[PDB]
């Protein structure tokens, strides 16, 4: 009940960069989405996931939004949701306010709403918001806190361990470890278990759902990648952070291989540590992390593949959407290369949404003219792109009635990393996701 007014206007890109905790999504959003009503600007509100969509339902009570997850001139879905429609023949409004939450989120369907967004203001045709503790090139790991942290650097575990670790586990808080790859997570998550442990294991296929147990079950450790690391509320003392992630790399643009692991950005070690230190009422929670911070990762495959969106998605006839300028320098592409003809791109689009497949896979196989359920290309690559399930070729029973060999034209590690990522993909290779 302490209303701020937003003095908004069109022409103007804000980045709102409040500290982590300081309450952009819970208190600035809501005064935000009342300026709007008030003044009727078409406006919509961009959640990096449903977890945060949840957050802001919970913050816009009373007020008129149609939620477009899971008399209303404000709009709200997932980042990911906003994408997928602009590649889409769907009616996506022409906002004239776009209020992006979580903006540094990185993931490909992320970069290029920013890159949309970023192009539509520039134009003067919009106002956007751009909410983030740390924006794109931030070089701060420990921004402020709503609490004092207690900042540790340390050996971190990326393995089960017998010894050398005993401040993990002689601990009685509610920790939440941030790991380099869901299999180093299950590792350490038995580990954990063994030692008597209440471990809930979180990634992005995982998430939507098994964020949920964090809030209503007792828990000791939540082992989690980077899509816990912005926007999730949880009720720890403790993180501890690798401060390392396996990173997809384009190899002789050929194939995508899971590289490193490899120091993350500042962005995300600021996030990660974000999850404490958030209870004015609780000081001294610790951030124990386990290594450095690096801004060198253009060899991530998220850059090009905002290119392969962004590319596909119609602005002004002849116009294609840049990067975000401060994200522009991160990937060498030419304007356009990417752009699909109208069936291209509906079945780039389905390998996407339908067949969760990567955007660079989806696009290989767009590319080529193949068509959404012709799975014959996951079996006829050479012998190198075979996918090993337990150190033996993985089979696959085909819509053709053959036993064949996981083997696909073009490989790309993401598919085949872990025992769920496998599964899926294998089911997608025999026509039955
Ligand atoms: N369910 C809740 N009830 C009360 N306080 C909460 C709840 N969820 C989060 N908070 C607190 O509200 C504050 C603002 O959080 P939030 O708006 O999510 O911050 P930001 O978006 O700036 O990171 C933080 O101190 C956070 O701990
Ligand atoms: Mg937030």
């Amino acid at each position: 009940h302490h209303h701020h007014h937003h003095m908004l206007k069109k022409k103007q890109l804000t980045v709102l960069d409040l500290h982590p905790g300081a309450g952009k999504t819970r208190r600035v959003l809501p005064e935000i989405v009342r300026e709007a009503i008030k003044t009727r600007l078409r406006t919509v509100i961009l959640a990096p996931t449903r977890v945060v969509a949840a957050e802001m339902e919970e913050a816009l009570r009373g007020l008129p939004v149609r939620y477009m997850t899971t008399t209303e001139i404000v709009d709200l879905m997932c980042h990911a949701t906003f994408t997928s429609r602009l590649l889409q023949p769907i009616r996506v409004p022409n906002y004239n306010l776009y209020i992006m939450d979580e903006a540094h989120f990185t993931d490909p369907s992320s970069i290029a709403a920013r890159g949309y967004i970023s192009t539509r203001v520039e134009m003067g045709e919009a106002a956007a918001i751009f909410m983030t503790a740390t924006p794109p090139g931030t070089r701060d790991a420990f921004p402020d806190s709503n609490s004092p942290i207690m900042d540790t650097e340390v050996e971190v575990p990326e393995r089960a361990w017998s010894s050398g670790f005993d401040w993990v586990t002689d601990y009685s808080g509610k920790t939440v470890w941030f790991v380099p790859s869901v299999r180093n997570g299950n590792e350490i998550a038995a580990c954990l278990t063994k030692a008597g442990k209440r471990v809930i294991q979180l990634s992005r296929k995982t998430f939507e759902t098994e964020f949920q147990k964090t809030k209503h079950q007792e828990w000791d450790f939540v082992v989690t990648t980077d899509i816990s690391e912005m926007g999730a509320n949880f009720k720890a003392d403790r993180v501890i952070d690798s401060r390392r992630c396996l990173k997809p790399v384009i190899l002789d643009g050929e194939r995508v291989i899971l590289a490193g692991p490899m120091p993350v950005t500042h962005a995300s070690a600021a996030q990660r540590r974000g999850r404490i230190g958030r209870n004015p009422n609780k000081p001294g929670d610790e951030y124990l992390y386990g290594g450095g911070c690096a801004e060198t990762d253009e060899d991530h495959a998220h850059w090009l593949e905002a290119r392969m969106l962004l590319d596909n998605i119609y602005l002004q006839d002849g116009l294609i959407a840049s990067l975000y300028r401060p994200e522009a320098d991160k990937v060498a592409a030419i304007e356009g290369e990417f752009k699909l003809r109208t069936e291209q791109r509906k079945t780039f689009v389905e390998l996407m949404k339908r067949g969760d497949l990567p955007v660079w896979l989806a696009y290989q196989v767009a590319s080529a003219g193949i068509t959404y359920t012709d799975r014959r290309w996951c079996f006829d690559g050479t012998t190198n792109n075979t996918i090993m399930e337990d150190s033996v070729p993985a089979e696959v029973w085909t819509r053709h009635g053959e036993k064949r060999v996981l083997k696909p034209r073009w490989m790309d590690a993401r598919v085949c990393s872990d025992h769920a990522a496998l599964k899926s993909f294998k089911e997608f290779a025999a026509g039955k996701r």
